[PDB]
């Protein structure tokens, strides 16, 4: 009850499994006389490497998180990826697509996984500086070099995505994901201003959210573009986090 295509929603990862194949990850496994795995969740190293095991092993991607930074959940990220992935489905635009994300983290995990499971190709960025320095890192780690192409941006203007858009000039790009810096309606209004502009050459505009009423004057400005733009809010698994998602597009040929 995750995500219907969602690899993990009828098959939870085996902790004793992943103990037996990874030795690094069952150090942080507590098994006991108990007959079962007991892991500590409540450990920032033991998610790390949870994280860090769920995608070598189910992505082929050997990725670094360093200290002191989001740890990510690889369920909802490619819950995330698949909302995106049946968007394009519906509007028919699963041939070459090229996307960019927005915000990568450290580790770029919407390129990388976008790469491995979808086999998408990225302009990646992030406005942090050793993010950028680690996201290059695992992109040449995991060889996509030829698939993601890693951006630094001065968060100082006002563009999100006209300093990006320019990597590649003859190309009308399919999608866009973002992950806002954790107050956001600033930011998401600022990739709107972008919207207005970039009409077509973006297919399809998305973002995550996490305050929960940010979304009522980013949507007022939505509809403040009237029939001129499409509108879609969706939401994400585990039930206890609290994230949205917010799309939009200008394109008549598109159907959120």
């Amino acid at each position: 009850e995750m995500h219907p295509r969602n690899p993990y929603r009828n098959k939870p990862p085996d902790f004793k499994a992943l103990a037996v194949e990874y030795p690094e990850f069952r150090k942080f496994c507590q098994y006991v006389s108990n007959g079962k795995v007991t892991f500590d969740f409540k450990k920032d190293a033991a998610v790390r490497c949870l994280t860090q095991t769920l995608l070598k092993k189910d992505f082929n991607l050997d990725v670094e998180i360093p200290p002191g930074h989001l740890v990510p959940r690889v369920p909802q990220k490619l819950n995330y990826c698949l909302l995106i992935d049946d968007l394009l489905k519906a509007n028919k635009l699963t041939k070459n697509v090229i996307g960019i994300d927005i915000g990568t983290g450290t580790s770029c995990i919407h390129a990388l996984i976008g790469a491995r499971q979808f086999n998408w190709k990225f302009i990646a960025t992030d406005g942090d500086e050793k993010s950028v320095r680690v996201a290059h890192e695992n992109v040449a780690k995991n060889g996509l070099s030829s698939s993601i192409c890693v951006v630094h941006v001065n968060p100082d203007v006002k563009t999100v995505l006209m300093d990006v858009v320019n990597t590649i000039p003859d190309t009308d790009y399919a999608f866009c994901m973002c992950n806002p810096p954790f107050g956001e309606v600033a930011f998401v209004n600022r990739i709107i201003d972008d919207s207005v502009l970039l009409r077509d050459r973006i297919k399809i505009y998305t973002t995550m959210i996490g305050r929960k009423s940010s979304l009522k004057p980013l949507q007022n400005r939505l509809q403040r573009f009237g029939d001129d733009v499409k509108i879609m809010i969706s939401v994400l698994n585990q039930g206890k986090t609290k994230r949205w998602m917010l799309a939009w597009t200008f394109s008549k040929s598109v159907s959120l």
